[PDB]
């Protein structure tokens, strides 16, 4: 059934049909919508397989051929023999891009075909994944001028032997939970900041200390290691117009790389797929520095700008909050890294979705995350209708490895 | 069944039953959500179940399930539908309705106020002079001279559907907007083309920024009237900053009272199409919305020039600078006029605790995220942080055709 998209700003109606290909489910029902909830073998193996070999052919003009017959064919017999199958460079590069191209909830895919692919399925040790992964931090910092990338681990086997980067993200600050019973640093890793500690890793007990990596390989217990220091691109954050902002002691890295989440191709699972790409303004400025839960600095930046916080009509908050993320943008800016603000990030999603409707018939994507924490209405995605829906290649949530790994 | 809505925020979790009463569709199916999408006569038999449901509640409600009273009613409601195909509401069962079609609006982020509702009984109005009387008292009583009070006027309900009471109007008190040969808008250009129906049935227009909208009321199906409500009922409030002398100069102003007349409000099957409500706005929707959408207003470029700001690249985030301002504008201006107001933070925030209060006696509150949260500072606002589950409960607002594109002509 054709599925019709209106942009409320514009009236632009586009039309929606690549849904029919949807596979999973979205949790929502005919009775009730859970559009705002964070989460709601062999035989299994082939299907799932084929019908990403008839992707990946019909993609490259090819479908049915010889070649793709042959493939498939191959894959089959490998499936009833090994009881899996391996990917060819050519459709694990297509997997990675597609996996990116699929993921709803992400406001930047008009950049997906532009995806580095790093093969690690050689890899076998933890110190292996750190060369790997200090490569593919270095290659994508590439001196501020950021590109985005993927290392891919070796695919799940039996699930014993899983290879895990037990980091949510290749550099993150660390979090302690001092006398006071308050938080030093950032508070959403404090758990993780303590099994490195728990590990050996000697704490600095610092406001913005980049934790290690804490790498997993062949489901064997994971290894502490320290990203050379020379290999994390830092901005200070300072202010365009308020020399005191300066004496905030603010500062964040240019990095961004998710490394907790699972890669799907063909039914094939990677559990360690470290990719990155650039920060969006407001994910700094907003969420880590002003969410109540993270850094929490309004208070702060509030009494600095010297602004009546006495009664919440006086929008103190929001007048703060947007300095702060002009100091974000402005520092990165200011030293050359790689960082784009909500406004064009947006822009350039609704072109995206502009071209993914009429060259792919649709673009899956998730209007609660799509939408920025901050100006929703004066961002163009706002007003513009959205499906949401799963399609693979696909990149999903997987279970803390602390929470489930046999030591 | 049970489930599990939780706050990334505070870590508190909240159990939904209430759900389980769900009936109508929302819309998305098991592999495809539809949460931003704008919008995705009864017969007899189709009637009495409502009729029964909807009693069933009140009743409950009232603490008298299963009593005589209300086997008897069920049973006159019965008999009455299966004479006349239909049944007329008591007042009791009226303004609980009305009440619960409020308290059920998944959209609406101010419901912590859902019980204090004035109900006012139009259901013996037979003429559009008629509904005009009534809206006029209606618009009175609920501005109470920047005192707001909630309120809701209900006509009589639709019966053959061939002579339905409604209010052309999207709500009662809204400004015109022209289109210009020149193709630019004067005025809000939302109200354009029902501007334009109005002059066109013989409204004279004066052709201004801020020109309130005259009523055209439909009454027993029969051909719209125009009627100018009373200037001296109209409370308009005067934008200025608190800091920005020069923001006065802007030339903006707002109507202090917002009214919904276009929706259709459901009780026990029973559809009323005139029943117009009103409360008190949030701040953001007059500062943000009307002001600062592309296709409203649109003042974001001239509040940004006169604070001189670097709008020479977004990345200095001008447009986010200047909607504060505009804001704080707004706000502060209602404040000084004592005309009823919410900011965003206190009114998310009430919402919060009204929704806790929700699970915890109803076992659960339908909302819709994508309205709940405000058009600007979303995550600095609770309703950011809180998992919401969206269903439909009757009674309900619902939305209906404009009538201009259904209404047969006399
Ligand atoms: C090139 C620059 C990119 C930008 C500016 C961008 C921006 C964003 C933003 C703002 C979010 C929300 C993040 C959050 O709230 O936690 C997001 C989500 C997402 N992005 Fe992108 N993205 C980019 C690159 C990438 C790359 C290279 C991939 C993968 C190859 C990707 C995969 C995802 C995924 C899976 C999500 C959702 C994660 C989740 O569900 O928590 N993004 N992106
Ligand atoms: C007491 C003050 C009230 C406040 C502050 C409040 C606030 C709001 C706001 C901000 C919206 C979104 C409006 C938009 O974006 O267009 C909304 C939606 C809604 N409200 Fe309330 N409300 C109040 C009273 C009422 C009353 C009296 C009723 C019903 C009796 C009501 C019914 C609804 C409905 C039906 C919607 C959704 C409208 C739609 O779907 O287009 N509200 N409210
Ligand atoms: C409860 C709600 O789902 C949650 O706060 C979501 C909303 N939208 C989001 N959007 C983005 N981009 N990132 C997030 O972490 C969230 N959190
Ligand atoms: C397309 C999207 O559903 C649309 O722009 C919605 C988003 N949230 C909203 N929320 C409120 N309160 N009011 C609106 O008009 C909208 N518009
Ligand atoms: C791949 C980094 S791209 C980016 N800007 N931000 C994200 C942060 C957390 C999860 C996903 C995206
Ligand atoms: C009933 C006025 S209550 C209010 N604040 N605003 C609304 C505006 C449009 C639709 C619904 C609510
Ligand atoms: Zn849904």
């Amino acid at each position: 059934r054709f599925l019709k998209v209106k942009n409320w700003e514009t009236d632009v109606v586009l039309t929606d049909t690549l849904h029919l290909k949807s596979t999973l489910e979205t949790g929502c029902t005919e009775h009730i919508c859970m559009g705002s909830i964070m989460l709601p073998t062999k035989d299994q193996l082939f299907p799932l397989a084929k019908e990403f070999l008839d992707q990946y052919y019909s993609s490259i003009k090819r479908f049915g051929s010889k070649a793709h017959m042959d493939r498939l064919e191959e894959v089959n017999k490998e499936i009833e023999s090994t009881s899996t199958y391996q990917l060819k460079d050519t459709e694990l590069i297509y997997g990675a891009k597609h996996a990116w191209r699929n993921a709803s909830r992400c406001v930047g895919r008009i950049q997906w075909s532009k995806l580095q692919v790093f093969d690690a399925r050689d890899c076998t040790t933890a110190h292996g994944m750190f060369n790997y992964i200090c490569n593919h931090v270095k290659y994508a910092t590439n001196k501020g001028n950021l590109r985005s990338a993927i290392t891919i681990f070796p695919q799940r086997t039996d699930g014993k032997h899983d290879f895990r980067v037990w980091n949510s993200q290749l550099i993150r600050y660390a979090g302690y939970k001092q006398p006071d019973g308050s938080t030093l640093g950032d508070p959403a890793n404090v758990q993780f900041t303590e099994i490195c500690i728990q590990q050996g890793w000697k704490a600095p007990r610092g406001r913005f200390d980049v934790l290690p990596l804490l790498l997993q390989a062949n489901g064997n217990d994971p290894e502490l290691f320290q990203i050379p220091p020379e290999l994390v691109l830092e901005v200070p954050i300072r202010h365009p117009k308020f020399d005191w902002f300066k004496d905030l002691g603010l500062k964040w890295y240019g990095l961004p790389a998710v490394s907790n989440m699972l890669l799907e191709i063909g039914g094939l699972e990677f559990s360690a797929c470290p990719f990155s790409g650039w920060y969006m303004g407001t994910e700094i400025g907003v969420r880590d520095y002003c969410d109540n839960s993270r850094y929490n600095i309004l208070e702060e930046v509030a009494k600095k700008m010297d602004l009546d916080m006495r009664k919440t009509s006086s929008l103190w908050k929001d007048q703060a909050l947007v300095e702060i993320n002009i100091a974000v943008l402005y520092s990165f800016q200011s030293d050359k890294v790689t960082i784009v603000d909500h406004h064009s990030a947006t822009e350039s999603f609704i072109k995206h979705m502009e071209n993914e409707y009429r060259c792919r018939g649709g673009c899956p994507a998730d209007w609660v995350w799509i939408v920025p924490p901050m100006s929703g209405s004066i961002t163009p995605v706002f007003h513009q209708e959205m499906l949401n829906y799963r399609l693979t290649p696909s990149f999903e949530y997987q279970p803390d490895p602390w929470n489930t790994h046999v030591w």
